[PDB]
């Protein structure tokens, strides 16, 4: 699996959306329902499948899907 495919597979076990509907433009609380609990137990997620940390003033600015995979890609581990 790409890290494209293993990140929006964690945005939607996290979020309980479904596969066809986190889409790489999607964002997480103005498409796939992200609430505010959601969104730092997603950073959290992330940060432990990639064993990355995520800066919260980063985080912050990280509201679609392709936001997310772009860091992962480019902070590996
Ligand atoms: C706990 As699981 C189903 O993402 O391997
Ligand atoms: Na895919
Ligand atoms: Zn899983
Ligand atoms: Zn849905
Ligand atoms: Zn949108
Ligand atoms: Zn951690
Ligand atoms: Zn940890
Ligand atoms: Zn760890
Ligand atoms: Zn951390």
């Amino acid at each position: 699996s790409t890290i494209e495919e293993r990140v929006k597979k964690i945005i939607g076990e996290q979020l309980g959306v479904k596969q066809e509907e986190v889409t790489n433009n999607a964002s997480f609380v103005e498409d796939l329902g992200a609430d505010s609990l959601d969104t730092v137990e997603l950073v959290m997620a992330l940060e432990e499948e990639f064993d990355t940390e995520i800066p919260d003033e980063e985080a912050e600015k990280m509201t679609t899907v392709q936001a997310a995979i772009d860091y992962i890609n480019g902070h590996q581990a």
